[PDB]
């Protein structure tokens, strides 16, 4: 049944790397459990337009006030309490996706369980930045592929793009092989993208501009291989908007960019809808959010391998007390209520440079 | 030759209305001459997305550590060194308009001139919000076009539209009349705002999705009077997207909304380029925000009446030594370098929150 909201605290760590990355995280506590989500906004907007200091200040000076000892049937009821602020999904989903998390556990739940998903493994990639030449990239790769990863994404950028590709594609010729294009093309570049096409590539991530999808409608009729659209989908209706117009055949779903879980699910269906599979974007989470993302991922339309590798990949050690590895490109989903892990809260604390609590 | 900026200045005030409003400034120091902008962003994203605790910890934290100190050929350039990051359009802005004012006042030439506009006034309209019945939104309309405004806009929402118009328009044959619609209907609504074709509306603005295109597109198929866009064209290219889309024949330019005067007038520019008109939008600015978009309203293609209204309509006193007063719905250019417009320092620290001043 229905829950309370009486407590939350918002917990910013910084995390070791192997310089440092920021993992927000939002605690809500009620019934006597609790739900945990982290915050993918960087201090400074590079990947997208939201920052820490302003989704932090919306969460204090206004979603907080608005659900902090209320009452709620659902999380869907939770994110309607939130206004009609534009924007800043990734806030938005600091607060949907620990009310997922708390509810799950109030009912003693797995969230992709409640979600629908009933897969109990997840199938993973990994995504490799610039190499310095055609075999470093084959090595870097061959390392990747004898661990089982089921798909390879190899960053681009003009004119390191054909060579990374066309080595790696001789090498291995029956992998799974993507790129990810990280809107540093133009129309201009069609041309040099549709060299690409007969290496059989199953997409290219995101070659225009992150905002836009009519230009790549366009493109997409230039070349054969189909293109994966990651920034540019912030919802299910912007999904719909990109699926009509031919903009990809492709979506990489991050749960916290679209806003949460439930909007997530919609994505997903509204992909699923239209023929077009989604996979599981990620974004160098601490254990929290890559529990969040594998749960997510038990959805059927996740039908290509998602960027939810091993937890040892990124720290040294993980805000969880559990591990998060994959074998043969496989994660299994973490057993438990709710994204089933656990914050390693005496760890935590020695990484911990802020911490406020909030109440009604 | 080129300018150095070697301090900027963050002050916000707390200016009284005629409630009390925030007005977050940035002054840029160079050459012996300053530059003074307005920020547009609210403490909570209900226009869009951005907010002054975001937008001032992106200024003092990136924007400014990247320009002070450094020198710079025009205001292009100073956009240029903010180069990689991601919307935050209203937060940039703040910084490139405050640089063409400086890059004027160094070169001691009127804002307008140098972005190639050469009228003396501009033509300004009013807005009206909803009244409580036909009549007295009649009475208005009246007194309004008796002062001499040059096109009545009417606030309209749903089970109140066709209902203002027509008893306007009935007392009003021959006026320019609009409607500000204000994203409050979806597409079942198409048979509704159609009733409004009769009316002859210059246009009706943004009555779907703040962030959308293509629905608008299906709207303009449905209904014969002209859509104006307003929060979904935020650059050039959006503008060079929505006409060719068929989304609108008419655009709301917002000078802060698209990332500052040189992008405003590439807005200005494309849509001109398919014969569709802008207008200068407004956000219940203080004389300084004013006074910029009174300057960029100069550009020819601004065609229909702009909401650069009096000064005094809005405030008790104003931060500017200079009163803007539009007279029989034509508001004269401020004379001098830059925007011609001058902070009265005394005033505005009687008004003050907080102030930061920034160097090398
Ligand atoms: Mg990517
Ligand atoms: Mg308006």
């Amino acid at each position: 049944r229905m829950f309370k909201i009486e407590a939350a605290e918002i917990v910013v760590a910084r995390l070791p790397l192997k310089t440092h990355k920021v993992v927000p995280l939002l605690i809500l506590h009620g019934e006597g459990v609790q739900g945990v989500a982290e915050g993918t906004m960087e201090a400074r907007p590079m990947y997208r337009e939201e920052t820490i200091a302003g989704a932090l200040d919306l969460l204090r000076g206004t979603f907080l006030p608005a659900i902090l000892g209320q009452t709620f049937a659902n999380p869907e009821a939770v994110s309607d309490a939130l206004g009609s602020y534009r924007g800043n999904r990734m806030a938005r989903a600091m607060v949907e996706m620990a009310a997922w998390d708390l509810w799950a556990r109030t009912l003693g739940v797995p969230l992709g369980t409640l979600l629908g998903g009933h897969k109990e493994q997840v199938e993973v990639g990994v995504s490799l930045g610039i190499q310095a030449d055609e075999q470093a990239t084959v090595d870097l790769v061959r390392r990747h592929v004898e661990q089982g990863y089921r798909r390879i994404k190899l960053k681009i950028k003009p004119g390191w793009d054909v060579q990374p590709v066309r080595a790696t594609r001789e090498a291995f010729p029956d992998i799974r092989l993507t790129v990810d294009a990280n809107s540093a093309y133009t129309l201009a570049d069609a041309g040099r993208l549709r060299q690409l096409d007969e290496y059989d590539l199953t997409y290219i991530e995101q070659p225009l501009a992150w905002d836009d999808l009519v230009d790549h409608a366009e493109l997409a009729r230039r070349i054969r291989t189909p293109l994966c659209l990651d920034e540019s989908v912030a919802s299910a209706s912007d999904a719909r908007k990109a699926l009509a117009l031919g903009a990809g055949g492709v979506i990489n779903l991050k749960v916290a960019r679209v806003g949460g879980h439930a909007e997530s699910r919609r994505v997903h269906d509204v992909a699923q809808s239209f023929g077009a599979p989604v996979w599981c974007g990620g974004m160098l989470e601490s254990g929290i959010g890559r529990a969040h993302n594998i749960h997510l991922s038990t959805l059927s339309n996740f039908r290509l391998p998602g960027d939810t590798s091993s937890a040892s990949r990124y720290w040294e050690r993980d805000l969880i007390q559990e591990p998060l590895e994959a074998v043969d490109g496989l994660m299994p989903v973490p057993q438990g209520p709710g994204t089933g892990v656990t914050l390693d809260r005496e760890f935590l604390a020695t990484v911990t440079e802020a911490q406020e609590e909030h109440r009604a």
